[PDB]
């Protein structure tokens, strides 16, 4: 691809592929879209994050993040396209231009570089990051366990080769850690959204504790209002609610830290589809997830923008 209007986005790409994107991309849109380093992997692959911005200094922002489970390559497909559609949008879609005329996003596309590489070469359903446990044969910690949110509670596992695998702390895992120190620098992240799959849900917290957020009513209403967007394109039905009612108890979630440190919006979607494909959807439904994908993010941004 010598352009991003001809890369292929209804087929799934290699983690060179996804780079070489991102560089694209910046080089097409100077005056909308940066690339930012924010640390490096266990195997020292650059951490990237793609921030989309019209100006201003420090506007609140928003936060999505994909492929942090590196097998859900869902994730990242539709992050490339979110990338595109970003800087398609900007000028042509009213209620998108009136958001990044007054907030910024920041979109990190490959959360778990080492994981990806992996599935390319070795084992396509790898989960966890790359790196080597001490007292263990056993590889990686679930990066979705790792976060200061109950932190080793139950709905973690505390063996190095369990899929759920906590770590040995909490941010012990560097792609953690750099999201971590990088949202508490800005200090000014309204929304954070987190991309898994698949089941075709949307999650609020908590997932670690029965105790119930007291903005429950708002982010509930603002997860109906998301899924009935979403559903509006293809059909495709979503279920939402808090993650422990919903899906399980799990400990050390992102959605839960992030809610912790105030940002309200805190919200993870789990993608198609329901069991048919699982983890390796078709390449055919990758744009079709995409599209509506969007319209449920776009829901949750308005009412950022707004509330
Ligand atoms: O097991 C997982 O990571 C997710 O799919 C469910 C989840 C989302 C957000 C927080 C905790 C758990
Ligand atoms: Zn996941």
């Amino acid at each position: 691809a010598r352009s991003t209007n001809t890369f292929n986005y209804a087929t799934y790409h290699t983690l060179d592929e996804i780079y070489d994107f991102m560089d694209l991309l910046v080089a097409e849109h100077p005056q909308l879209v940066s690339k930012l380093q924010i640390g490096r992997s266990y195997e020292g692959r650059p951490i990237y994050v793609l921030k989309f911005s019209t100006g201003g200094s420090n506007r609140p922002a928003i936060w999505i993040d994909l492929g942090i489970h590196s097998r859900e390559w869902i994730t990242q497909a539709t992050g490339v396209w979110f990338a595109k559609k970003f800087t398609e949008d900007y000028g042509q879609d009213p209620s998108f231009t009136a958001i990044l005329d007054s907030m910024d996003i920041f979109l990190e596309i490959v959360t778990n570089p080492d994981g990806f590489a992996f599935t390319h070469s070795q084992n396509r359903l790898w989960r966890k990051t790359r790196s080597v446990t001490s007292s263990s044969l056993c590889v990686g910690v679930d990066a979705n366990r790792n976060w200061d949110a109950g932190f080793g509670k139950a709905g973690a596992s505390s063996s190095p080769c369990s899929e759920t695998y906590h770590g040995k702390y909490a941010n012990s895992e560097v792609e953690v850690k750099s999201i971590v120190d990088f949202v508490k620098d800005h200090g000014n992240f309204k929304a954070f959204l987190s991309i898994h799959s698949y089941s075709q849900l949307l999650l609020y917290p908590y997932g670690y504790t029965t105790q119930s957020i007291p903005d429950k009513t708002e982010l509930n209403q603002v997860a109906k209002s998301a899924v009935e967007a979403l559903k509006s394109l293809y059909g495709t039905s979503y279920k939402y609610g808090s993650i422990i009612t919903t899906i399980y108890q799990a400990s050390g979630g992102s959605i839960d830290w992030s809610y912790n440190q105030g940002i309200k919006y805190s919200f993870t979607f789990e993608l198609r589809d329901t069991g048919r494909y699982g983890f390796l959807l078709p390449a055919s439904q990758i744009i079709p997830t995409a599209q509506e994908t969007w319209l449920g993010v776009l829901t949750i941004m308005e009412h950022t923008l707004n509330n």
